């Protein structure tokens, strides 16, 4: 076998996107999978990526209620070399439409750099209050 | 949506807690969840966390068995902009706590600044030989 | 409890395993517990390890077609205080023989030290074309 180093900046990232909408237990990972899949095609980018099922805990931002749902982190590791802006506004606008597309008040982005955390973002919602 | 980006000097955990005790499959991921909201409650700290279930190979420090067990990996991202010495104090007293709660041997706690390891931490119980 | 830090260089490692094989469902988590444990105990490197469920996608090199899968996040934390070129060599060998063992066409390595990343290696099948 060929032991292939990966070249490139070192870009990866975390997203987080919670299963619940508020406090009901709504979708599942493979939704989560699908999804990622369509957006990630529609940008024209590699889809790969990992998908692990957790439990989460959150405090709800406006009610203060904590919540305990499932949850997927999805790992993201740059196989194509982009540079640090495509990869980031990529995973950033991934980050921004699996939030919609799951009614999801926050999904928290991570955007590391050889392991270095460039950004945590949250992704809010705007909803009206 | 909005991006917020996170502030604070950027600190993150990883906890990991086995589920047996000795050799027994004692212990699931919820009880871990629960025990860590009411812990993390107690020190008036957001408690919000996410939680993975794994499989884990652990080799007994006293006996040297290799044991296989279910096992929870803790991940603490720092939304509170604590600190260091006050997130650091914080996880480290929560993993102490995981460790007497569910009658564990060693308990693994990682501290991480942007995404550097700061601190490896094996939280080691200390009975009598 | 006795709060241990961890001696060493802090390496540590997070090996991706497929388990289709092609697009057929194949193998299953615990076949990689056993597995590893049984390749590290050659070694004689402690075998103790995380390993994490999760769904994977992934696009076959070959015939570019897009797969999901099970697959396996595989952590190790060295414990022993291994020199960076003993602990690499290690990792890598088990990866190469987790390729091998799971008629896997890629396996995902990645090293950190201090959780800064050496290198992410992709050990790729040499299948005859
Ligand atoms: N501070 C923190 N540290 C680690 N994980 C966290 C976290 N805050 C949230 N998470 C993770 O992020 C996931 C989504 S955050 C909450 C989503 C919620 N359903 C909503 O509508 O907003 C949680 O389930 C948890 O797994
Ligand atoms: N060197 C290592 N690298 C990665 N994960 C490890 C590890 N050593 C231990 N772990 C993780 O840490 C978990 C708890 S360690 C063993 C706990 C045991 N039940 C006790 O009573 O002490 C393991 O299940 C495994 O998931
Ligand atoms: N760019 C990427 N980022 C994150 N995880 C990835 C990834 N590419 C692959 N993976 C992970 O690596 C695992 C194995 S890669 C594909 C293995 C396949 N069965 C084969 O025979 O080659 C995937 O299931 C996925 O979990």
């Amino acid at each position: 076998s060929l032991m292939e180093r990966l070249g490139g900046g070192g870009f990866s990232a975390r997203i987080f996107v919670g299963l619940n909408v508020g406090d009901k237990p709504t979708y599942t990972i493979e939704d989560v999978v699908k999804d990622t899949i369509a957006i990630r095609k529609r940008q024209g980018i590699l889809p790969d990526a990992s998908f692990v099922a957790q439990r989460g805990v959150y405090t709800e931002q406006r009610s203060g209620q904590l919540v305990t749902e499932n949850s997927v982190q999805i790992i993201i590791i740059d196989l194509e070399g982009l540079s640090k802006e495509d990869f980031t506004g990529k995973v950033q606008a991934l980050g921004k439409e699996l939030r919609e597309d799951f009614k999801q008040e926050s999904v928290i982005v991570e955007i590391q750099e050889r392991g270095i955390v460039q950004d945590v973002y949250s992704i809010t919602a705007e909803w009206y209050e």
